[PDB]
DNA sequence: TCGAGTAAGCAGTCCGCG
DNA sequence: GCGGACTGCTTAT
């Protein structure tokens, strides 16, 4: 096989290398890899190198990378650039590697751990490491094996051994339900003392060294805390050998206010699977507790016990070490759904990145472009100091606030990319600028065109046209990557919708669900035979379905971040090659495209129906436009249709044939002025929305800008099988807003959009009527709580203290002595309820940690004294209010004559 | 919240507005 | 009571 890397590092002047060799096995290198670095020189020397503007470089081959490194810092002192990647390891990989790496994961070790620690007097914390390693639990994905290390003897008690019989049986039973598909896969090993623990865990990481280094929270707690303890029990020389190099750093991790450590693992490489789940789901939940995460995305059952968790090794070890054995396969459940460490292999390998780095895309790019560039015998350049500065984005249309009862969207495939695609705009491609009109003189094509030799954008910048830029080339390859998985995101779900409609119509019968690649749509004798399954079979097909289309979710939209990161990283002074000229070219084109089409597709259904003046296109935001569709379903007659599905066909075929040639053709006119290099603004009919025929339904509302709400039948070709509510930045959609609360509002709007008025009104009163018997956490507010400290004046809040820190201040003082009191994180979410006038907290709101029950000494003090009238008013009927006003709707039923009767 | 970008909404504090 | 200046937070794209 080709040979891969599986992690490198430069310590000192050297390079050490962990990869897969030609015949697979894992192997170790030391490399003293001599770098080269660039300066310019002049034309009269015969050079094959050049720097990206086509100015003659000569190569430095240096003796040793300190050498480079000084040579770097002399022609700063000089005042000369410095060519060339700085960075020796990722030219070490481009060197060593120079192909595209074809890696086989099931070489790649992979190890999910987690850590239990006994701690009496509150949080144990890693820098400290004050308190005995009781349970480690240790997943090995080459072994397939959990290895469960777990501590019998104990200053804070004396155990028997786990049962991994008991473990097994149903929690009926008395058992702690481990997933029999694991318990055979379990590795138990007791000890009767910390040191010999740990000491075995060291020669295991010896024997099976984690290239993947993954859990949860694991770079936060866990990995310093192993770290620090095994320090204070034997020295830094023992601890050091979680590192293959023995190598190791403290690393201060730092943002705004305060600071952290981490610890730096020379030759592993962690991906904490919180930080791959942050950047890679697409979700901002009201709490990050594995637990409550496991719940939403497996929908698994609370691990329930008695008792706080400092009692619960001594009070139930049996529960304590099943729990640790369930938290570790949680988060490879987690993985095996949303597939972040596949996506980290996948973009690490192909940009030639410590995996790691896929978390910066800065660095990603940084490397994928200097491979792109090498390849031409080309030299990349110095990055340089600049101040950071604001610079314009996106337009937004103000809305008429209103119902709006028939909807059809049209949204530009991958528009910022697109535009530089388009545009040509890279650093290199830069051709001058022009001098430019007020925007709205492009927009209405009546400025004069700013070039006739380059490819312009309305900001001022001209670019190249004879050869593409390395920008442009190197976004169109992860763009197609994208194109690919989005296809098979969309066929995915395509295919649910088919499933979802045959369960209407179940056959009484044993069968199996189909063997079938859920990625491409369903054949013809495929439905053929969905249609005699089973509910059973049914409802595990839509199960694969949906997991098929989550696998797909999570490579494109995961490879459409990393390309719109591309833009934004014009817009970072870290990034090589900043230039606010090219990131302003970008948002300038896109405000002018948006209005642009905004004007051509007015002033076609203006023309096909035959007004002057009418606003068709009532709202856009950044890319998408929202057009009203009214008069064109008005123009056939409502009447004239036999259900929904009829109108919504023919919403369809006029987008499609009508109103998308319009269009193209009004983009191809605007490629033209600006005289761009390739045409490249595909914009597409995205949703379909309307109210069911024959119904009150209102179809949709716009409250204002990034507020609205749509009742979709069809979105990107996807027949729904049930109409789908598309709602944005509305409350239900804030991980702000209490759960029973986003719940409540949704079925308002439901009830809007699908019933109308009457519903509305007929929800509203039960909901005002019974909503003090929801459970206080699912009616209680979430907010992030940063600088705690500053608002704290001697325990009470200080000046211009907001809501939710002085509910913390609140829950401060109520927990003064209590011992079994968590403690609310600084930058951590909790969750806030307001309080009735002369309760015994002493204070309007208290808050406490989000994703937890409030301690049970103040919790019913906190049920008794809940402020259910403010809570209603501020989370529900305000946002309603807000809602129904836009709608010109009444949420209660106002007065009227036949009230006298 | 270490980790690409800007636009813009709403909650709440403080305090003016005769 | 509502709105502007401001902080804080969270969303749309
Ligand atoms: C979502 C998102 C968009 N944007 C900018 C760049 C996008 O091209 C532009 C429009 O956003 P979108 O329309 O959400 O996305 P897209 O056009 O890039 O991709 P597609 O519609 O094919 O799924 O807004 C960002 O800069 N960062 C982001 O996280
Ligand atoms: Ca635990
Ligand atoms: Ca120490
Ligand atoms: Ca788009
Ligand atoms: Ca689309
Ligand atoms: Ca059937
Ligand atoms: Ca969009
Ligand atoms: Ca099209
Ligand atoms: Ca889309
Ligand atoms: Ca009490």
């Amino acid at each position: 096989m080709k040979e891969f890397y599986l992690t490198v590092e430069q310590i000192g002047d050297s390079i050490f290398e962990r990869y897969i060799d030609s015949n697979g096995r894992e192997r170790t290198r030391e490399v003293e890899y001599k770098p080269s670095l660039f300066a310019h020189c002049p034309e009269s020397q015969a050079t094959k190198y050049f720097d990206i503007y086509g100015k003659p470089c000569t190569r430095k081959l240096f003796a040793n990378m300190r050498d480079a490194s000084q040579w770097i810092k002399r022609m700063e002192d000089i005042g000369l650039e410095a060519l060339g990647m700085d960075d020796f390891k990722l030219a070490y990989l481009s060197d060593t590697y120079n192909y595209e790496i074809k890696y086989d994961h099931t070489k790649i070790r992979v190890a999910n751990f987690d850590i239990e620690v006994t701690s009496p007097d509150g949080f144990p914390e890693p820098s400290q490491a004050k308190h005995p390693i009781d349970a480690i639990t240790h997943y090995d994905s080459i072994d397939d094996r959990f290895y469960v290390f777990d501590l019998l003897n104990s200053p804070y008690g004396n155990v028997e051994e786990w049962s991994i019989e008991i473990a097994a049986k149903l929690q009926e039973q008395g058992g702690d339900e481990v997933p029999s598909e694991i318990i055979d896969k379990i590795i138990y090993m007791p000890f009767d003392n910390e040191k010999e623990l740990l000491m075995e865990y060291l020669n295991f990481w010896q024997q099976k060294t984690p290239v993947i280094l993954t859990g949860w929270n694991v770079e936060s707690f866990a990995i310093p805390y192993v770290y620090n303890r095994i320090k204070n029990i034997f020295g830094e020389s023992t601890a050091k050998r979680l590192s293959p190099h023995r190598k190791t750093r403290v690393k201060v991790i730092e943002n705004m206010y305060g600071s952290r450590e981490i610890i730096t693992l020379f030759g592993i490489s962690v991906l904490d699977y919180i930080d791959l789940y942050k950047k890679f789901s697409f979700t901002n939940q009201p709490s990050y507790s594995l637990d409550y995460i496991s719940e939403f995305e497996l929908n698994v059952g609370k691990l329930k016990y008695d008792g706080p968790i400092s009692k619960l090794r001594e009070s139930n070890h049996q529960r304590y070490i099943s729990y640790n054995i369930i938290a570790v396969y949680r988060v490879l459940q987690i993985d095996a759904k949303r597939q972040f460490i596949n996506l980290s292999l996948d973009m690490g390998y192909y940009a030639k990145i410590q995996i790691q780095s896929v978390f910066s895309p800065i660095k990603t790019w940084d490397a994928i472009i200097f491979n792109s560039l090498k390849e031409q015998n080309k030299v990349i350049p110095q990055g340089r100091s600049h101040p950071v500065q604001p610079y314009p984005g996106a337009f937004v249309k103000e809305p008429i606030p209103n119902r709006y009862k028939y909807v059809m969207s049209f949204d530009l495939t991958s528009k910022y990319p697109s535009i530089i695609r388009q545009v040509n705009i890279s650093p290199e491609t830069i051709a001058g600028t022009f001098k430019v009109a007020p925007l709205h003189d492009y927009i209405n094509a009546v400025a004069e065109r700013p070039s006739d030799v380059y490819s312009c954008s309305p900001n001022g910048m001209m670019y190249y046209k004879d050869r593409d830029g390395v920008v442009p080339t190197e976004i169109t390859k992860v763009f197609n990557q994208r194109k690919e998985h989005k296809g098979y995101m969309l066929a995915a779900q395509r295919n649910g919708e088919i499933i979802k409609e045959a369960l209407h119509n179940p056959n009484l019968s044993v069968d199996e669900p189909l063997d079938v690649d859920y990625r491409f749509d369903f054949s013809d004798e495929i439905k053929e035979k969905i249609k005699k399954l089973s509910a059973k079979s049914l409802n595990e097909m839509l199960f694969r379905a949906q997991r098929t289309e989550v696998a797909g979710m999570t490579a494109q939209i995961n490879r459409k971040l990393l390309i719109n990161s591309l833009y934004g990283a014009l817009g970072n002074v870290w990034f090589r090659y900043y230039d606010l000229r090219n990131a302003t070219a970008i948002t300038t084109f896109g405000q002018m495209a948006l209005q642009w089409i905004e004007r051509k597709v007015n002033e076609y259904l203006n023309e096909v129906c035959g007004t002057e003046g009418e606003a068709f296109v009532l709202y856009g935001d950044t890319d998408s436009i929202y057009v009203s569709a009214d008069k064109i379903i008005d123009k056939v007659g409502e009447s004239k249709f036999r259900d929904t599905n009829h109108w919504v066909d023919f919403l369809d075929k006029f987008a499609r044939e009508r109103m998308e040639p319009a269009i193209d053709r009004g983009f191809r006119e605007m490629c033209e002025y600006m005289n761009n290099k390739q045409h490249l603004m595909f914009m597409d009919r995205e949703a379909i929305a309307g109210p069911p025929l024959g119904s009150k339904g209102i179809g949709g509302f716009w409250t204002g800008k990034k507020r609205y709400a749509l009742n979709v039948w069809d979105m990107e070709g996807t027949r729904y099988a049930e109409p789908k509510l598309k709602i944005m930045g509305l409350e239900t959609q804030k991980s702000s807003t209490p759960k029973a609360v986003q719940k409540a509002l949704k079925e308002c709007i439901r009830r809007m959009l699908q019933e109308g008025e009457e519903s509305l009104q007929e929800y509203f009163k039960e909901f005002e009527k019974e909503f003090r018997q929801l459970n206080y956490i699912s009616i209680a507010s979430v907010s992030s709580a940063n600088n705690i400290a500053k608002y704290d004046v001697g325990g009470f809040p200080g000046p211009k203290c907001p809501f939710h820190i002085r509910g913390i201040l609140t829950y401060n003082r109520a927990i003064k002595g209590n011992i079994d009191a968590p403690q609310v994180v600084e930058g951590e979410k909790v969750y806030v309820l307001p309080l009735r006038e002369g309760n015994p907290f002493g204070d309007k709101c208290i808050a406490w940690p989000s994703g937890t029950e409030i301690t049970d000494l103040i919790k019913d003090d906190v049920l008794h004294w809940m402020d259910y009238t403010v809570l209603l008013e501020k989370t529900f009927i305000k946002p309603l209010e807000g809602f129904t006003s836009a709608a010109k709707l009444d949420y209660e039923k106002k007065a009227s004559l036949f009230d006298m009767f």
